[PDB]
């Protein structure tokens, strides 16, 4: 179930994003409804250190592709 | 007086728009002279946070109205 | 002929803007009551200046004339455009939409002589739009 | 006529992939293998979809568009383009590119009918930069030290692929890889480059001076 | 017209040299075989970054440019070099060689297109002579 | 007619150099400002003995002697240097040039008659990169932290410092140094440029967007 | 003919900057003072050099660099800059401005030839308007 | 007296070769004379080390600014 | 035999060379084969000091005189 | 008429060098002593061969070829050399002054034929000096 993925506390962004595109693509929703559902799953999911990376984000991320490259770009390295 | 005001530290951003604006149009300025100083007021006063948020724009703001539309969409919800 | 809204209704508008909030479906409700009738950018502008604060005013000018500048787009792209003519003399200027032509500014007499029909309806529908906008994103 | 690819060569492509990682360079060899024929827009996107992971190919359609963007600016900035013609009728669209133009939505075999053989390798050498480019992006050589018990050519090897592997141009690694070595690489080897009579001017040099004259143990 | 090498080839062969090393015979014998059709510089760059490791990787790109270097001296010493032409516009300069003159850089198949085949067949004696300087090297 | 270089402006310069040292900006501004008029081998010759020790004048007239070699190399390559003439009577020797030649040695009044602008310009050109050389020469960047204490526009400083004043090309310093603010500057300041919305691509925009959003302590 | 500026007024300035900083009166003051006959590039750049540390030298070649390419936008705005000329073979390319043009690339004879007197007062008040910058960030 | 000068052992290198060619230079030996004075005392004062560095040079170093680029490229940072 | 030649640790180089020629010229090898055959014995006999002296010698020796005057030259000094 | 120098006093040179070594000043006398009549290349060739050991041998073989070239070139600098003659004709090749002309490799006599006494006296100097060179080297 796509809304049940959570980003765990110790997981890595990329496999959360892998996980979550997986599980909607992969679901019964129509394929015009699967890209807003996942920036909005980026935005409410991954864990308020990625969610208020995203929100302070100077310009409008407006696709799953750019917002996967703005956060691995200003991510926290740990 | 328009030089005074200061975004309370709970204080939403609305609010403080509101007040400056209209403390800046009630005002003894030339009407030329007020969307400068609304913007370099947004820009001074309205608590770190949202200083910071103004500053790292992508895109420069010209006018109150984006810089407003700016700071409501990439606003900490809190 | 131009008749003014009433500011009873006006102040009705606009206490129920000041309680009920931008977002309440009443609130969109009572607004596309008072946006029935097609009026003309001086009504409009008034009336926003009157029932939204000075920061929604001013988002709200932006996205008004963001709007605007969609149906010009359109309109450039379709020479049957309720708003536009036959011939390129008709052709609608944003300075014509935004009642900042010749012989409209601050005058709404004039502005309600020159304006067509599909003018005043493309201009209403682009400011509820507008509206809609700001509504959604002042909260 | 179109011809898919063999499901066999991509599942040997895709395990490839899963193992080895995005940026081997046996992995970008066997993708140039399977880049070698001009390809449809149709395959190499189901190539894409197949091989990468759900992230990566959305990160990779945003290169891939980029990358065609840059090549239509080149094409109405040179009539001349092999995808282009002589006329203005002949002006290849971006949804001709993406395979999003009319009568090729969804046919390979429409798409393989109406696209130009400069079409094709244009749209081949785009992908082939777009996967590059997030291969790049998906996954620090100024942190690497050669460690007390560690050997040379160890310390060598890491420094060179952790060099070469990152975001320094091309003309910028060798200076770099030898100011390492000099700098890392404890006291014994600094001293040893240090006082070399010759003027060593390529990492390779300085390997090699440094095997020949290092302290046995 | 330019075809790669397969990639499982490519992968056996770096597995041979993972588990053989770089100086047995197998493996001389492995790249021998790998070595038959006269590559271009895009092949056996690519090659060699796929099977060699970084550091022996380094030193086999400088021991191909000096052996270059050589055959680009010989080359110079004879006018009647399978690489060279008759007259001075064919003489072969070093970016030809290493893939960087103008039309091939990064571009197999302009490659291919340039390309002589006795360019082609110095490049590759070229290669396998740095390959065995380097595994001397090495080990 | 020959006039000599004011001994207190020589005398001020050889302090400025006795307490700044070689290689410091203000004195390299000097060095031009008394290398502004064209001067003859006498003249700068006993310029750089009085303002430098024994061995960087050793190391000078090595440098020096070079540069002229290289200057001659080039004049032998174009039959239309400024120190040349049309006919091969003029070809100017090293000789003429260091002042050795018949009627120049020792003598700066002979010296300054039969020298051309040309030549003396070139001297004089040559005279300079050589002193740069030396000031390099007889006076590192990859082993530069920043100290658990230390504020950030200290190690900017010694960072910048460290990695202009070294062997670099000039056209790898700015990706060097970038890529040092990343790795080095520890893990607070790291994390804080590793956040970044935006693209910082220019050491100032790094150390301008570090000074607004670093932690006020 | 170029002439540089003395090593002493340089020294006493940079001893200014040092005691009283970046940003007194006194040393705005100073620099204008050594900024009153139009600098070549070369002049201002080792000015800089001297006066500044390596981290504020940063930030004033990139601020100088910005600063420039507002003018060089002034300037392909209006052909009548005193940079530019009538002509476009006179229009002037900021390798000219930053002294990396052809034959001025460390040469400030070459650099002296060359250059306009409108092009050295332009890069003086670019440098002026740089350290200005430089001056308010740096404390 | 040049004859009697030793690198000190913790002495730099261009001290040591500045003191000796002031030293070399000011007394009385003909100016023919100096520089295979230098040369050798170099070679022979200058602690082992640095001896050793000299004595190992692949090439032949026949001037004392030669000498003293080759020492100060191949010295022991310390 | 010539290919038993080993440079003693305590023999000197001068020595070495004279018994490795003695032994090469009074072999069974042709005659245009000496040369080469005394120049890479010199190189991988001559005890590793000496083999690393001949190693980095930055012009190249094609001679066994050429090589037994740079080691004379070069060579430390005990 | 060629005559060798007898094997006695070659014996007791030899002996001499044995046990004295090369740099002596009796030994430098020795040498000198029998350096006195203007030797053909194959006597000194013979004599240097005997006296001396392989390794000094080959060192003496160098020296001598490296004198023997600043001698020609001195000749070719000097037309009036008592080796060379006043055309073009007479000069004077290393071949003649090695011994390894046409009509003298190997013989002795057609040596002493063909042969100058200026060439003699400056073959016989370049050999000193060499030797001298030598010993300085060797120990």
């Amino acid at each position: 179930p796509w809304a049940d993925i959570m980003q765990g506390p110790s997981e890595s962004f990329v496999d959360f994003a892998n996980r979550l595109i997986k599980a909607v693509e992969g679901s019964d929703l129509p394929p015009s409804a699967r890209a807003p559902v996942i920036i909005d799953c980026f935005r409410q999911k991954s864990q308020p250190d990625i969610q208020q990376l995203i929100r302070t984000a100077p310009s409008t991320l407006t696709t799953p592709g750019e917002i996967i490259k703005y956060v691995l770009d200003r991510q926290k390295t740990a």
